[PDB]
């Protein structure tokens, strides 16, 4: 567990909704480096199921396309951690949210890493991005990623 | 002139030799996201020659090759600002040196940028990475890559 921050008293209900990925970054380059990446993906919607587990719709430029997901993220007995159902054994974490405004969050496997600064709105939120890039420094990033306005409401950040 | 921030009293003479490019960032994703990005360029050295114009050696990722690059760039009236021959006029500035461990510069056109924290030894200064990120919280840059020593010893640090 490299990453060491997250959220107490995450409400995951409270989550549900409509995010836009206006950062990311990744402890290695080529990990986000080309738009069809692994781990270049753009959150659209959250749906926490009524059990507590987290339904994750977004999007990720594949063969030429850009192509919607839905994947599934399922509770542990920490609230602001989640398993994702890869071949590695994937975990989400919740560093910090407002509910209203901002998420951040980060996922690892078991050596490399990705995190995003989600914000509600196509706007580019100084005070989230400030939390995004402290929460950061305490990390081994290599590769990070912003996007303004006019990407975020295109298909893939076009 | 999107970059305000420039190196007093530059002796461009004594910036010869070897550097590593540490770092990099620039205004725009496109601009270094894959490995044959336009600008995404390393420094091996720097020749400043006797007039005061300034050479540089660099590798870039071309045709499925690292490509070695000699370039020239001109001197003006101000030090620590020269000009690249392109198509369209391009701007070298220096904007911080201590001459024997670190130097920042960006290179703009006239609309977009790329920056990069260049450092003489292949490890990761500390001290040189925060001189560059509050270089780039005054500029709108949208993609920043770190490079590690292992990385740094390797040709277009692959
Ligand atoms: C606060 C919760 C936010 C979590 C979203 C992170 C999910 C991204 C993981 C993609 C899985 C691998 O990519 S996939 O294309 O194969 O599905
Ligand atoms: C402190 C001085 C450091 C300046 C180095 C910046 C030069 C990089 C510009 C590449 C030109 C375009 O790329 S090229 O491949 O066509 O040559």
């Amino acid at each position: 567990l490299i990453v060491t921050q997250t959220m107490k008293g995450l409400d995951i209900q409270k989550v549900a909704g409509t995010w836009y990925s206006l950062a990311m970054a990744a402890s290695d380059i080529s990990l986000l480096d080309a738009q069809s990446a692994p781990l270049r993906v753009y959150v659209e919607e959250l749906k926490p199921t009524p059990e507590g587990d987290l339904e994750i719709l977004l999007q990720k430029w594949e063969n030429d396309e850009c192509a919607q997901k839905k994947i599934i993220a399922e509770k542990t007995k920490i609230p602001a951690v989640f398993k994702i159902d890869a071949l590695n054994e994937n975990k989400v974490l919740v560093l910090d949210t407002d509910y209203k405004k901002y998420l951040l969050f980060c996922m690892e496997n078991s050596q490399s890493l990705v995190c995003q600064c989600l914000v509600r709105t196509p706007e580019v939120d100084d005070e989230a991005l400030e939390k995004f890039d402290k929460a950061l420094k305490a990390l081994p990033m290599h590769i990070r990623l912003s996007f303004n306005p006019t990407q975020l409401e295109e298909q893939c950040h076009i």
